[PDB]
């Protein structure tokens, strides 16, 4: 489950960045951030500045947002949970 | 069910598109990219410059949001999951 | 309970319009914008000016979320869906 | 649990305060905002300036962001619900 699911969400990354980066003209390392936090929602970012952008954005966010949050979901509740709960045990 | 969901998604984002396009004076792709990061929560955008602009996009969020997030759930669980889903069945 | 979710939302966003117009100098409209994007997560806005401005925004987000996101699921489950599911009945 | 969650949390911010302030520059109340708008999706801020900056709030994002919104979900109806809710009884 978790294997799927983070393997999806570093694909769907992955397209972002490639695409930001050649549409945009962003470093790498920018394309990946930007793509970040589109899908998380989070946001902390100016917009694209070309319509291809902004188009991709708009779909990018409707296909990706499910993903990313199922995993990020299943990270703190089956990885993230029981590392602190199990350790909560005397 | 999600056919419904995406009528109802793509009306609500037709409003917005021709709101913004009229009152903020944007381009209509720029309008439905406002609108779009606008019900997704995303934000990456400047706010709308109008006291119009400010209070419809008030009212857009509470309005819309449930329904947009209502959409992407069903896409997916109901679409996006099995096509991948099924797909892991050797 | 929507009765009830709503007047808690409106105290709140009554809070936030009063604080930011006074501490940031903003005309009421924008408090209340800032109040309502701020709350919702969608942050289309630039940060507050001031500390007082900034502390206040952390803790408005903690207290402020879980009402705010609660009246919007009930908005679009016991109120906006019926209208159209019912109205989905031939 | 909720004793639980509010020091997870207060160590996750804790954490993105000090790194923020070192590497971005950011003064401890800025640090603190940045970290707190960034795990809660809020988004009301411009990006880090540096590499690191960025590839920190991608981590700390897909890290943070699942322990805060439990804390949350925790926060309005273990605590802030019944305030009102047994408040409901006459
Ligand atoms: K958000
Ligand atoms: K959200
Ligand atoms: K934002
Ligand atoms: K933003
Ligand atoms: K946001």
């Amino acid at each position: 489950e978790f294997q799927v699911l983070f393997v999806l969400t570093i694909l769907t990354l992955i397209s972002g960045t490639i695409f930001y980066s050649t549409v945009e003209g962003l470093r790498p390392i920018d394309a990946l951030y930007f793509s970040v936090v589109t899908l998380t929602t989070v946001g902390e970012t100016p917009p694209p500045q070309t319509d291809f952008g902004k188009i991709f954005t708009i779909l990018y966010i409707f296909i990706g947002i499910g993903l990313v949050f199922g995993f990020i979901h299943k990270l703190a509740v089956n990885v993230q949970l029981p590392s602190i709960l199990s350790n909560l045990v005397p």
